[PDB]
């Protein structure tokens, strides 16, 4: 769509908020949206106890594919993954990690556009 994204088995809500999740998918806000474009392996990947801090990781990814299958019955549920994914960064990263700096960016355009709807 065009300056506008047709709804379409959307709630009235949903149809906008689907758009809220393309604009964090931009390469603009990627500066300090990547920190949530890839994965994570706890197997893999170094890390330390990450599930333990973490029990339930998100990534953007993961929200869009679900809002890709109509998965969320309302706004409330879109919009609530995306609340998780960020309360993940702030917990597992310290108080010093730059991410943390960069991530915020990011909520801060989540919840405006939520309220402009």
């Amino acid at each position: 769509g065009s300056s506008g994204s047709s709804g379409g088995k959307l709630s009235e809500h949903l149809r906008y908020c689907d758009s809220i999740l393309r604009e964090m998918l931009s390469k603009k806000h990627a500066a300090y949206a990547w920190p949530f474009y890839k994965p994570v392996d706890a197997e893999a990947l170094e890390l330390h106890d990450y599930h333990d801090i973490i029990k339930h990781p998100m990534d953007l990814s993961t929200v869009k594919r679900k809002m890709d299958g109509r998965e969320y019955p309302d706004a409330q549920g879109f919009a609530a993954d995306v609340r998780l994914m960020f309360s993940n960064c702030y917990k597992y990263n310290p108080p010093d990690h730059e991410v943390v700096a960069m991530a915020r960016k990011l909520q801060d355009v989540f919840e405006m556009r939520f309220a402009k709807m």
